């Protein structure tokens, strides 16, 4: 049963959302769209658990994977605004140990745009290493760049979490998850978590099924990351690249907060959405386009378009969840699924939903 509300003008979006569940593997999903800060679509449907015994509620939340990266980037840019970070200062200034193995001149701008050259860790780590914050931060401090920093880009699927998170932790004097939720979620009352208390576990959807395939193991080192998404420890840890918990409504609320100037001053939003990386991704081996911790629309690239205007910015998660803002149409878009597809970038399910929204506008 499709639940929630829509303006009659967007009935086609409700129809397309219903069409998702014509596929029997679809378990649960949420879809939320704001136009000019007005919620025109707020839909959810199906089940949250693996076995269809617990229905998807309005307040059902889920792992949003790399949807998280833009929340983390916005947190970093606020710290820049407050003079606690500089985009073009060498990180050593905040994180002196980072300066090992050729990283004496690596900047926050390079880390946010995937140009720093730390897409993955070379030495294959045990699964537990993931849950040891100090171990992962010490590993990355000691890790050599995979290319001359600033000269190429390669998507940093999970390493991004410790790289930006450690800088957040050192300059904001609290855990990076606490910083992100305090700066991007609380001010707007978004149902969004980086580090999830057990009191909330009751309303968490069960996640089920190229990413594992990659020669650059951005997703699979430490191993069993995307096979551990439903683990309590994974929920409780702070992973600013990967473990943000929320739904379509939090995603839409965050992006509406970006469009209306709630979360970033216009100068800092101009930096976030400025093209920093365009071309063959050294991790994904496909044409990617990055701002600071967001992807920018490529209108003629099938797997790398949000499905609306050329100025759309945001970040999909592996498996098909996506949030973005389109300043041309004043759109804030959120889609959450617990049924992961095989795409790291745009999922065709999400692109069709956006394209039907496009028709209604």
């Amino acid at each position: 049963q499709i639940q929630g509300h829509y303006e009659l003008k967007f009935e086609a979006v409700r129809e397309a959302f219903a069409a998702l569940f014509d596929d029997p593997q679809e378990r649960g999903a949420g879809l939320c769209i704001q136009v000019g800060g007005e919620t025109v679509v707020d839909l959810w449907a199906g089940s949250a658990d693996k076995d269809g015994r617990e229905a998807w509620h309005s307040d059902t939340i889920a792992n949003l994977f790399s949807c998280t990266k833009t929340f983390t980037a916005v947190t970093a840019l606020q710290l820049v605004g407050e003079g606690k970070l500089s985009l073009d200062a060498p990180v050593v200034r905040y994180w002196p140990e980072f300066g090992q193995a050729g990283k004496a001149s690596v900047t926050l701008r390079q880390l946010l745009s995937h140009r720093a050259g730390l897409p993955a860790i070379r030495e294959l780590l045990p699964a537990e290493a993931l849950y040891d914050w100090q171990a992962m931060v010490d590993a990355l401090a000691a890790e050599a760049p995979w290319w001359t920093p600033g000269t190429e880009h390669g998507y940093a699927a999970i390493t991004y979490g410790w790289l930006i998170g450690e800088l957040i932790r050192r300059v904001d004097g609290r855990g990076p998850g606490e910083s992100i939720v305090a700066r991007t979620a609380r001010p707007l009352g978004l149902d969004f978590h980086v580090g999830l208390a057990d009191e909330e576990f009751h309303r968490v959807a069960h996640i089920a099924r190229e990413p594992e395939a990659l020669s650059t193991r951005a997703f699979t080192n430490p191993p069993a990351i995307l096979t551990s998404t439903n683990k309590p420890e994974w929920r409780r840890m702070q992973q600013p690249a990967a473990n943000g918990h929320g739904n379509a409504r939090s995603l839409a609320g965050f992006y509406a907060g970006l469009l209306d100037g709630s979360l970033l001053e216009s100068e800092l939003l101009d930096e976030l959405t400025r093209e920093h990386s365009l071309g063959q991704d050294r991790t994904l081996l496909t044409q990617t386009r990055f701002g600071l911790g967001c992807m920018l629309d490529q209108p003629d690239v099938a797997n790398a378009t949000f499905g609306l205007g050329a100025r759309a910015f945001g970040h999909p998660g592996a498996g098909g969840s996506v949030g973005f803002a389109d300043p041309e149409y004043d759109v804030a878009f959120g889609f959450v699924t617990n049924t992961l597809g095989p795409y790291v970038l745009m999922d065709p399910r999400a692109q069709k939903l956006v394209r039907v929204l496009g028709t209604c506008l």
